[PDB]
């Protein structure tokens, strides 16, 4: 068994506090909670007021106690008590199973949300890369055109140089005369 | 159930005293015997010294007690307790059956002794009857013998009378003389 | 521990037994004779059993493997329910035996008290016959004493007659002597 | 409520199931297939089963008549022993199911943490690619400015050379004027 206090859920050995609302708590939490005049079950918040609604029970009873607790009772009474005890145990097992299923469901939900956040950033990261790739291609095309303009300007510069040199020779020839 | 005190053997309801030696007693006998520091079980004379060797148990437990006495225990423990309680009940039933068989045997023994005495008194009186009948037969034999003697005496009487008459006639004849 | 519910059998049941939905159990011989028919009549209470499960041929000392597997896999609620019904059958059989024994004890006590009345009355009767014989013996004694007294008186009369005859003889003899 | 002990089935068991002496239960389909073999091996624990009562096809929803009659006639000690073994089987199935669930939860937690590590590494890769694009964008801007500024400077030198050509042309015209 495990403590039905949500923050403890520790394996129960020795002394435990059992409630009429089918809950069981460890010795420390049971003593602290079920010794107060206002007694509220920490699990289901049920208002327990009766004397037998709360019992401090040993989970490993001695041989003599087991041999004498139900001695003298009719078989119907013994069967009824055994039925109620096993009903308590099955309820505790069912609650533990539901708690584990809930935790597994929470883990699956966390994984799906994590995948959603990651995929949202995937699509964001791909768009930034594609946008930068498009900008780089546009700028490289502009650089290609400007280099072509550079080739034309250098050709005009060399052509002007040769025409300038031709005028140099004509000027020098007329100056010498 | 019945009180294991021999002189009580009353149906047990409400409160009873149960022993580790598989015996149960009524409230009055249980309290009286189990208030002694030197307390010995009246049924089997077992030396009881332990705490759980003596329990005052309610034979009609409340619903809340039945739902909480074994609440929290493992199914194996509950099975063990139920097994020992049913073992106690079967032992008590078996002892009651043996007691009833013992009472039937005692009744059979009393009947056989009753026939035994009755037959003896018949035989004694039958011999008395036979002795009286034998005496009566002897009386009848004596009666017949005396009747025969009476007849003989009557014959002697008539013979004497006739002789007396004949001598009377002779006397009368000599009277004429 | 159990007994055949047939009234004239009441034999201890071991090995195979036949259990009925009528809360009755019989030995193998009674069950085989009666519980092989499609319509089943309970030998104890004559109830008409017709269902398949109304009659079961069960071993009373089951093997360990059978005990471990017959209810294996069933939920605890089902197992408790089956145990409760099985114990209900056992208590019903125990109650029947207990009531039968108590009724027999009551019958024995009534027979015992009737025998006490019968024996005492027969003893009182036998005392009457003893008194009857005693009265007869007294009557015989009285009659015999009466006859003895009658004989004694007649004998006395006879002897007196004898003395009278002797006296007459003497008178006659003296009378003869005179003449 | 129970589940087939075959690992690839684990289906909720209702109606008929196959129970083993080694404390395992399987669905009708897997039980029929496995336990029709002469070499029949329990798929859960690989135990070699050979006995008769090691294999039972049990109904998980027994009729009321069956529940009232299956254990009828047995002693209370026998019924208690059967109940103990049946509850022992149920607790074993619950314990094995609990261990399986705990193992799967541990595996799920480990896989979840591994996916978080993998996702962060993939994000780290994309951040590296983003920095690579940042570096090339800076390179394009540096190339753009350097090339255009050098291109503009060469154009300015061309215009200065053209104006110097005009100056020489004017001086040549003046030299022509004098002659
Ligand atoms: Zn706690
Ligand atoms: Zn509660
Ligand atoms: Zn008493
Ligand atoms: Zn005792
Ligand atoms: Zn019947
Ligand atoms: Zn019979
Ligand atoms: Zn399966
Ligand atoms: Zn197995």
């Amino acid at each position: 068994l495990l403590c039905n206090y949500r923050k403890c859920r520790i394996k129960l050995s020795g002394y435990a506090w059992v409630t009429a609302c089918s809950h069981i708590f460890c010795d420390q939490h049971g003593s602290g909670e079920f010794s107060r005049s206002p007694a509220i079950c920490p699990a289901c918040n049920s208002t327990l007021s009766g004397k037998l609604d709360i019992v401090r029970t040993e989970l490993s009873p001695s041989e003599e106690y087991k041999a004498m607790v139900l001695a003298g009772l009719r078989p119907e009474i013994v069967l009824d008590i055994s039925s109620r005890a096993l009903a308590f145990w099955t309820y505790q097992v069912h609650q533990e199973r539901l708690y584990q299923e809930y935790n597994f469901s929470k883990a699956e939900g966390h994984l799906k949300q994590m995948e959603k956040i990651y995929t949202q950033q995937i699509q964001s990261k791909d768009v930034e890369l594609t946008s930068m790739k498009g900008e780089v291609t546009s700028m490289k095309k502009v650089l290609e055109e400007y280099k072509k303009k550079f080739s034309d300007i250098s050709e005009k510069l060399m052509e002007r140089n040769r025409q300038y040199q031709k005028l140099q020779g004509l000027y020098d020839s007329l100056r010498l005369r």
